C-alpha cells in the first residue's frame, strides 16, 4: 500500500487510469484533425491551429490525471493509444461533428467517472472531476454546437465560400 | 403631500410610473432576444450580445424615472413586468423588426408623456423628456431601421451567408 | 433535443426557469427598497444604494440562469416578474427584515434545486449552484443579520438618530 | 431699438430684470445664514459653509441672468436688494425649512416667467430657463427637503446632539 493512500478505491484509480488513456486519444484525433486541415488540398489554416490547440489542451487534461493518482497513491499504468478513427476528415463541417461526438463521449466517461466516486465516497475525486473537468467540458460542447449551428447556416458542405467565411470570421486568426 | 412638490399634477406622476413599467417591460423583451441568440441553435453571439446591451440600456431608463419620480415629490408605484410577447424570436430580421416596433411603441409613450405635462404646463417634465429620452429615442430607431435595411439586403432570412456575415461586420464584435 | 443536450433532465431545466424568474423577482423587490430610501421624506441615501446595489446583483444573479440554460441545451423560458409584496418599506429595520426573509426564500429554492439535481446525478448542476450561488447567499443572509442586530441595537424603529448613524456608518457612503 | 434685438418681447425683458432682483435677494438671505451659524453662540461651521455656498451660486445665478439681458439686447436695470426676512435663523432645522421656502419662491418665480416667455413665444428664453435653471432648482428642493427629514429624524430642535451630528456628517466638512 502506498504510504500516502486514504480513502481511494481501486476501482478509482483504474477508473483513472482509462480515463487517462482517453484524454490521450482525444488528444491525438484532434493532432489528426490539425493535419488534415493543413494539408495544400484542404487549406483551412484557422481551423487547423484550433484542433492543434485542443489537441494540447487534451494532452494536458491527460498529464493533470497522471499527477491526480500520483498524489492519492495509485499508479499510473499506461496503455496503446489508439490512433484516431479517421485518416482524412471530410471539411470542416463534418470534423466538427466528430469533434462533438468525441466530447460528448468525454464528458460520459468523466460523468461515469464521477457515479463510481460517488459510489465510494471519495469526496476528493468528486471535487476534483467538478472543478478541473465538467466545467470545461461543458463549455467545449457549446462552442462545437455553436460552429456547426453557423457551418450549417454557411451551408456546409457545399458552399465554399462559406466554410472559407468561416475559417476567417469564427476561429482565432493564427 | 411631499414638501419638495411644486407643480407636479398626479396625472404626470402617474403617467411616469405607467412609463418605469414600460422600460422595465422593453429591458425584459431584450433579455429574451439575447437569450435567443446565445442558444445553440441560433448562436449569432454579437447580436445576443447588441440585445443584452439594449436590456442594460432600457434598465437604466427605468431607473432614471424611479429617481425623476422622488425629485419632484412623486412616489414610485411598481407592477408586474409583463414577459415578452413571444418566446423565440426567429432569426436576426424578425427580432430587429421587433425591436424597430418596440422603439416606436416607447417612443409613442414618451411623446404622449410629452404631451400631458404640456397640457399640466410641467416645463421641468417637458425637459426632463427631451434632454433625456427623445433624442436617444430617434436614434435607436435609425439605427435599428438601418440594421434592417441592410438585413434585406443580405437576403434574410433565406440567406444564411448574410445573416453569418451581419453579425460579424455590422454589431460590435464582443 | 438540443445537439449540446447531455445528462441535463427536463425536471432541471425547468425548475433553472423557476429559479431565473425568481432571482428576477428579488432583483425587482431590491429595486423598490432602492425607490423608498431614496424618497425625499425617507432619505437614507447610503441605504437607498445598498439596496440598488443589491438588485443589480441578483440581475446579474439572473442572466447567469439564461447563460446556464443555454450551455447544457435547456431553453429560457420567461414568465412575469410580480411587483414586490410592499410599495413602502416602513425603515430601514423593517426592510432589512425583508430583505433577510426574501435572501432565506432564495436560499432555500437554491437548496431544493440542489436536491433536485442530486436526485437526477447531474454532478454539472451541482457544482454550479455550490460554486456561483451558495456561498454568496451565506454571507448576504449573515451580513444582512448583522444589520438587524446592530439596528435593533440602535433603538429601530423609535430611534431615529440610531436610523440615522447606521445610514452613516453601516452600510458603504455612496 | 437694440441692433441684436430679436424676438424679446419688453415684457420679459421686465420679468429678467424682476428676476435678476430676487436671484440676488436669495443670495443675500443665504449670507445672513451663513453669518448665523458662524455665531460662537451658535458654532455650526459645516452648516455654514453649506448656506455661503449656496449664497454664491445664486449670485452666479443673478450675473447670468445680466449676461442674458445684454445678449437679447434688453437692458439691466437694477433695484435695491431687499434685506433677508429674519435676522436670526433659530437653529439648522428653522433655517432649512426657510431654506426650503426660498426655493420654491424662486422656482416659482423662474416657472412664472417660463410661462410669460411662452405666452410671447420665446424659445430661446423657454431653452435657457430649461437648461440653465429648473432642473438645478429641482435638485436643490430635493436636497433641502432629504436635509429636513434627516433633522426631524435627528429630533430637532430640542435635540443639541442630533443638531451637532448632523453638521458633522450630513454636510460637507469645511
Ligand atoms: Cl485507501
Ligand atoms: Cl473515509
Ligand atoms: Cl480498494
Ligand atoms: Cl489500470
Ligand atoms: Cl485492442
Ligand atoms: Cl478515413
Ligand atoms: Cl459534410
Ligand atoms: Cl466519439
Ligand atoms: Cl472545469
Ligand atoms: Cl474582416
Ligand atoms: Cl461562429
Ligand atoms: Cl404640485
Ligand atoms: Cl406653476
Ligand atoms: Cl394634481
Ligand atoms: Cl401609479
Ligand atoms: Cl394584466
Ligand atoms: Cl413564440
Ligand atoms: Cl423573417
Ligand atoms: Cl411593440
Ligand atoms: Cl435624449
Ligand atoms: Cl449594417
Ligand atoms: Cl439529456
Ligand atoms: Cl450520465
Ligand atoms: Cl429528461
Ligand atoms: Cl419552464
Ligand atoms: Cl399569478
Ligand atoms: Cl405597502
Ligand atoms: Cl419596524
Ligand atoms: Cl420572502
Ligand atoms: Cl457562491
Ligand atoms: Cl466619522
Ligand atoms: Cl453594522
Ligand atoms: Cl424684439
Ligand atoms: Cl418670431
Ligand atoms: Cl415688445
Ligand atoms: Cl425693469
Ligand atoms: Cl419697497
Ligand atoms: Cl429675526
Ligand atoms: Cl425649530
Ligand atoms: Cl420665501
Ligand atoms: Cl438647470
Ligand atoms: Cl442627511
Ligand atoms: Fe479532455
Ligand atoms: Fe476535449
Ligand atoms: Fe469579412
Ligand atoms: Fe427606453
Ligand atoms: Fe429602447
Ligand atoms: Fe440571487
Ligand atoms: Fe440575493
Ligand atoms: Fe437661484
Ligand atoms: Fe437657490
Ligand atoms: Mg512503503
Ligand atoms: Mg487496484
Ligand atoms: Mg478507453
Ligand atoms: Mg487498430
Ligand atoms: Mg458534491
Ligand atoms: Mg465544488
Ligand atoms: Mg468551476
Ligand atoms: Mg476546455
Ligand atoms: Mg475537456
Ligand atoms: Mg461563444
Ligand atoms: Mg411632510
Ligand atoms: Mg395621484
Ligand atoms: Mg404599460
Ligand atoms: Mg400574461
Ligand atoms: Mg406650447
Ligand atoms: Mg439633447
Ligand atoms: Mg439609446
Ligand atoms: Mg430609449
Ligand atoms: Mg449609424
Ligand atoms: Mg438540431
Ligand atoms: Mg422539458
Ligand atoms: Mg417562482
Ligand atoms: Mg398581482
Ligand atoms: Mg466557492
Ligand atoms: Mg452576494
Ligand atoms: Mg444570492
Ligand atoms: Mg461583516
Ligand atoms: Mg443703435
Ligand atoms: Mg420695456
Ligand atoms: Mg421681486
Ligand atoms: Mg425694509
Ligand atoms: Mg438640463
Ligand atoms: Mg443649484
Ligand atoms: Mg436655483
Ligand atoms: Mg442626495
Amino acid at each position: 500500500v502506498s504510504q500516502v493512500r486514504q480513502n481511494y478505491h481501486s476501482d478509482c484509480e483504474a477508473a483513472v487510469n482509462r480515463m487517462l488513456n482517453l484524454e490521450l486519444y482525444a488528444s491525438y484525433t484532434y493532432s489528426s484533425m490539425y493535419a488534415f486541415f493543413d494539408r495544400d488540398d484542404v487549406a483551412l489554416h484557422n481551423v487547423a491551429e484550433f484542433f492543434k490547440e485542443h489537441s494540447h489542451e487534451e494532452r494536458e487534461h491527460a498529464e493533470k490525471f497522471m499527477k491526480y493518482q500520483n498524489k492519492r497513491g495509485g499508479r499510473v499504468v499506461l496503455q496503446d493509444i489508439k490512433k484516431p478513427e479517421r485518416d482524412e476528415w471530410g471539411n470542416t463541417l463534418e470534423a466538427m461533428q466528430a469533434a462533438l461526438q468525441l466530447e460528448k463521449t468525454v464528458n460520459q466517461a468523466l460523468l461515469d467517472l464521477h457515479k463510481l466516486a460517488t459510489d465510494k465516497v471519495d469526496p476528493h475525486l468528486c471535487d476534483f472531476l467538478e472543478s478541473e473537468y465538467l466545467e470545461e467540458q461543458v463549455k467545449d460542447i457549446k462552442r462545437i454546437g455553436d460552429f456547426i449551428t453557423n457551418l450549417k447556416r454557411l451551408g456546409l458542405p457545399e458552399n465554399g465560400m462559406g466554410e472559407y467565411l468561416f475559417d476567417k470570421h469564427s476561429v482565432k486568426e493564427s
